[PDB]
């Protein structure tokens, strides 16, 4: 088997993707944020304190006649921004893109934190990390791409993010039509959970190409572009006027910039970042003071490809039983 969905850009900045997936019988279709961050499929629903939803669409069980309450289950979750979400669970059929999953663990929020009452586009997250993450007590349960793995013609998914437009996520195929070039794979690490592996360097615009080891996580979930503090310092200071500001919380830099590309390394291929991409724009509504798409993880403990790095290239989240990563150009 296989499937197909688009994923659009929540608002004007790209500041995350939106799904449709299909849940119970007859269908509920919600908008989720897969995240290849996270392991937890978690929906609001018509058990989220009423008082924490806010423009969603819910999922409602009792609507569902293949829905079965999995008895005695929990979950909590935080995320790296701080938001954070917990409920119970049901077992129930989840579609993305014409590919189908019997049983798959669908997790009801009882609660969700304020950042997920506040974003009226996101109705949950698809979590497409590895399972020995998800969040479900005292059974752990799987992430719909194991779930539905070993009946895909292949045991891969693909992100292809748009930048200010619509993007693919594919299940079980290869779109060869869908990138320029070759893929090159790269190892992964699953040890940590995550998909995890080692950039081997990077350029800033037209710069020569510095080669240094750079282990990070492809992160779907996360916005931006995360890397060492001493990597992130050498891009923007090739920004005039750009500078961290401690009360913004990161880099910014005059609107009135041209930003320059940043290239990262896969083995001895490169993916180049057009500098629009790292345009966050105003940090406040009527500011001349930009956004920086590129931000320092010093104090995070690792570094996040996000998808500003992310919807430059096309990405092969392969789920063989030696996971690898593979990006090509686009
Ligand atoms: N996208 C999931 C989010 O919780 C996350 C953020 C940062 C890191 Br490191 C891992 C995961």
């Amino acid at each position: 088997s296989t499937g197909s969905a688009t994923t659009t850009p929540i608002d004007s900045l790209d500041d995350a993707y939106i799904t449709p997936v299909q849940i119970g019988t007859p269908a509920q279709t919600l908008n989720l944020d897969f995240d290849t961050g996270s392991s937890d499929l978690w929906v609001f629903s018509s058990e989220t304190t009423a008082s924490e939803v806010d423009g969603q669409t819910i999922y409602t069980p009792s609507k569902s006649t293949t829905a079965k309450l999995l008895s005695g289950a929990t979950w909590s979750i935080s995320y790296g921004d701080g938001s954070s979400s917990s409920g119970d669970v049901y077992t129930d059929t989840v579609s993305v893109g014409g590919l189908t999953v019997t049983g798959q663990a669908v997790e009801s929020a009882k609660k969700v934190s304020s950042s997920f009452t506040e974003d009226s586009t996101i109705d949950g997250l698809l979590g497409l990390a590895f399972s020995t993450l998800n969040t479900v007590s005292p059974t752990q349960q799987k992430t719909f791409f194991d779930n539905a793995k070993a009946s895909l013609d292949s045991p891969v998914f693909t992100a292809d993010l748009g930048y200010h437009a619509p993007g693919t996520y594919n299940f079980g195929f290869i779109d060869t039509t869908a990138y320029t070039g070759s893929i090159t794979y790269t190892a992964v690490s699953t040890k940590q959970g995550f998909w995890e592996w080692t950039s081997t360097g990077y350029a800033v615009g037209s710069g020569t190409f510095k080669s240094t080891s750079i282990d990070g996580i492809a992160d779907t979930g996360t916005t931006l572009l995360y890397l060492p503090a001493t990597v992130v310092s050498a891009y923007w200071a090739q920004v005039s006027g750009a500078k961290s500001s401690s009360s913004v919380g990161g880099y910014v830099f005059p609107c009135s910039a041209t930003l320059p590309s940043f290239t990262f390394g896969v083995g001895s291929a490169r993916i180049v970042i057009p500098g629009d991409y790292i345009d966050f724009g105003p940090i406040s509504t009527g500011s001349s003071s930009c956004f920086g798409g590129i931000q320092s993880s010093a104090g995070i403990g690792i570094n996040i490809f996000g998808d500003v790095a992310l919807k430059a290239a096309f990405v092969v989240f392969n789920g063989a039983t030696t996971p690898t990563l593979g990006f090509a150009s686009k």
